[PDB]
């Protein structure tokens, strides 16, 4: 065990060390600070966790996080429903709908199940999307995703397009990576 | 999503935790892990249900004494002197020490009749101080030595110093002037 | 005195420190593997920094760096001479050309005082530019030069561009900011 | 290369990122520093570097860093002529100087010589040096290195120490590596 002699205390650092990006210091330092330290916030953080997981479950449509069968964007009759935007993870929704430059949907693609591929074959087909909006990151794997969803979705009648690659505000050209240097320069914009 | 938020504060309040950090935990236990979330849960409030100071020497404990205050192959005989639980976890894992610890987080006169009950009953031959290096924790090495004055007992320190295999011009200058004044044979 | 009792070892020291992004402890160590490690890096080191300056020179045309009256892209015949990317300094030009994304021509807009913007002018004509490329970082003072720009040629039949803002290679969708992300949707690729 | 197209530049981007912990981004920032604003900080680098290197020479007595033949050390009278601290390199007496925790004389045992070890033991008779400080790193080739030299001087009725070895001062124990730890519960002091 990664605490020797404490068996319940053990079992919370373990917990925490199966924690995607905390390791066995970082566990044993959290365990500790709600064992000893704070106990308030150990129950605090048990009763949120209970909270948040009974209460927010995917949306049976897109998988955004929300409170009820269908999320608020999905529940939307007022929303171009002719648009799919697939995102990697729900988080992304919140972030594109703050920048305040769509209105269509979205729909998660974490995974390629042939299940979850079904589900994005009946909104495209249900709904009569024409376009399929990537907003990956730009990343090896996103390449490998789309060149996926291109092969799979050959005979819909679909547009394809990708959020743009390029350099964000206030950043200097030499603190850019050269691979969108290169992208941001041969698709400039007019 | 005010559910969610709580949750994301719950684990931005942690130490060493940001919002980045806890966004990530935050979504990692509502989409995927419900099972796990739960287990998590569980084991925070059974933790805080059995963990209790240990009644000799004040480690974390889930019996009335700890697992080392109950070990027989203990070295008896040698006592480390700690000011928090954790130092207790942190030594155990340095593999240096099989004596046993007293938790001394307050000078109080209650914890010092109980170390000095604990120093009279088991015959204890040295106090080791693991204490942080302070001018604070002089004053408390050298207020258990004269306490103790008189009962044959051995006092030392860990040592203080350089680190092992750290050059020179990466060593803090307050640590090198200590080093030389206080340099050992 | 940042090393106290070698007067000409001192001075180097310092020298060093006087550097951008160069502190103390990194200056006596440099200082110190010129003087001991390797005489010979630091003996280069002072003849490449007196031949650079005695060289190197603002092109006639463009104003990139030179050690000739044109750059060698200014003489190059090998080049689109008929498009024209302003940036700001000749260090930029540096990084474009690393990108390998542009074969065109450069032009340093580093003031905007009415014989500078003469000289572009004269480019302009005398090249037969017919595409102006800003790679300019993407600020709010940029897009007053845009613009001033834009209109100072506004007969000339320009097509003006720019670098793509957008998102970087291997960036999250939270990590860029909003008006970055709404452009990167507002102006999607294929 | 580098930077393509200027050679002149690029050898002195070059000369840079040989320094140690110099990169390339930040070596075109030091050159382009050093060609375009500050022309005559430059040159003044390259004097710099050029006066160090002629100068620079290792005190005939200890080794130290020098420019005559005794080193500021060795000609101060107020230094306490009757103390030695063996260090393994000139760094290492920058170092312990700026410590302010020492006044006695330097040695630089950089190698085990025949010759260096006699050095060594006239400057101990002719001194009438009364202890022997070893500054060296905490390692195993340490460890052989001082025993070699406590016994070649055995009956010299030397005093020999060395720096402490332990925990450093105002460091949390869970912060401490872990064989440190273990060290200094050993070598526990009174
Ligand atoms: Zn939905
Ligand atoms: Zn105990
Ligand atoms: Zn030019
Ligand atoms: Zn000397």
């Amino acid at each position: 065990p990664m605490v020797k002699g404490l068996e319940k205390f053990n079992e919370l650092v373990e917990s925490f060390a199966n924690l995607p990006t905390i390791g066995k210091k970082t566990a044993i330092r959290l365990a500790y600070h709600l064992c000893i330290n704070n106990q308030i916030d150990g129950m605090k953080l048990a009763h949120n966790i209970e909270n948040a997981i009974r209460f927010i479950k995917p949306c049976e449509q897109c998988g955004a996080l929300s409170e009820n069968e269908l999320c608020e964007i999905c529940s939307d009759k007022e929303r171009n429903k002719n648009i799919l935007c697939i995102v990697e993870s729900p988080k992304d929704i919140l972030t594109l709908e703050e920048s305040q430059s769509y209105n269509g949907l979205y729909f998660v693609l974490d995974e390629l199940n042939e299940e979850k591929l079904e589900k994005l074959k009946q909104i495209i087909l249900k709904l009569n999307i024409s376009e399929l909006i990537f907003a990956l990151t730009h990343s090896i794997n996103s390449d490998a995703t789309i060149f996926f969803i291109e092969d799979k979705f050959k005979g819909l009648n679909l547009t394809f397009s990708k959020i743009a690659q390029g350099i964000p505000s206030g950043v200097n050209l030499e603190n850019v990576d050269l691979i969108s240097l290169n992208k941001a320069m041969n698709f400039r914009t007019k």
